[PDB]
């Protein structure tokens, strides 16, 4: 099973559209299921993937109208659980009963969020961790100089391979890792 993973596009308010270098890379017939962190902008987009994938989870981020789409997400992919929020959410900590509701985020074996448009990709204590940044290098709070990228996952049995994407330069990069669940 092929999984995309992306978001924050922030089209057409910010960035007009992805990149050619990365929108060549995607085809329908190939993967199986998207989940997108959020913040694509208007309904284009979203059609878009929906040409890509049976099976296209989004979630809710910050100034998305679309309120058919759910703020979070526990998604089953092969023998995978995935998490999926958009990251905005401002909630303490000290609500101990927005925390024992979160518990069911956290207890997955994947984690992936967006907002930041920053990418991560690791393991830690046999869970992985996901943010795909932004796909089309859209600026964030702090920074104009955000480098594209999106994920996908290969994922077969007990073993995930995570392919990130970026655009540097002329060229698009990509780094490969390997997560097996014990
Ligand atoms: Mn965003
Ligand atoms: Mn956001």
């Amino acid at each position: 099973m092929l999984v995309l993973v992306l978001g924050d596009l922030h089209i057409p308010h910010r960035c007009n559209s992805l990149p050619a270098k990365f929108k060549k890379l995607l085809v329908p017939g190939k993967i199986q299921h998207i989940l997108c962190t959020g913040n694509l902008c208007t309904k284009e987009s979203y059609d878009y993937l929906k040409t890509l994938a049976g099976d296209v989870h989004i979630v809710r981020g910050d100034f998305d109208e679309n309120l058919n789409y759910p703020e979070q997400k526990v998604v089953t992919v092969g023998q995978f659980k995935i998490g999926l929020i958009h990251g905005h959410q401002v909630i303490p900590w000290g609500d101990m009963a927005s925390l024992a509701l979160l518990q069911r985020q956290f207890d997955v074996d994947i984690l992936i969020s967006g907002h930041t448009h920053k990418f991560e990709a690791f393991e830690h204590e046999n869970k992985f961790y996901i943010n795909p940044g932004s796909a089309t290098g859209a600026y964030n709070a702090l920074e104009t100089n955000i480098i594209p990228s999106f994920v996908l996952m290969d994922i077969q049995a007990s073993t995930v391979v995570t392919y990130v994407y970026q655009l540097i330069g002329d060229d698009v990069k990509v780094e490969r890792i390997e997560y097996k669940k014990s």
